[PDB]
């Protein structure tokens, strides 16, 4: 939560949001086979990163349990666990299809794994 990430927030192609979560995230092949987190924050944070998204005409959808998957799973210019590929990479297909406000809800395809949930879960 810095104005250094902050500044790459106009790199991001989407913005997974949904206590508020916003993940920035980039796709670039030419660094990394994987999708990689260029920004994130909560609550306030997470506002921030959406109105500089929304300044520079950034998609930002809405999917819950991938915004939280990606928060919890993927630190600042590290890439996504593998076992979210999949679900970025379609919501990634969706937003470059885009033709030429609030976030566009987009249903998951599949569950996000357990490994990768339960966060604040209290396990018996």
């Amino acid at each position: 939560a810095q104005r250094r990430m902050m500044a790459e927030v106009p790199n991001a192609d989407v913005i997974v949001v949904n206590e508020h979560y916003a993940v920035a995230v980039k796709y670039d092949v030419k660094r990394s086979a994987a999708p990689f987190v260029i920004a994130k924050g909560v609550d306030d944070v997470a506002f921030k990163i959406r109105e500089v998204a929304r300044e520079y005409n950034i998609a930002i959808v809405s999917a819950p349990p991938l915004a939280r998957a990606i928060y919890h799973t993927t630190k600042l210019d590290q890439q996504i666990p593998e076992g979210l590929f999949t679900a970025v990479a379609q919501v990634l297909a969706y937003v470059f299809q885009l033709r030429q406000r609030k976030p566009i809800p987009i249903p998951l395809n599949q569950p996000i794994p357990d490994d990768l949930k339960y966060h604040h879960h209290h396990h018996h």
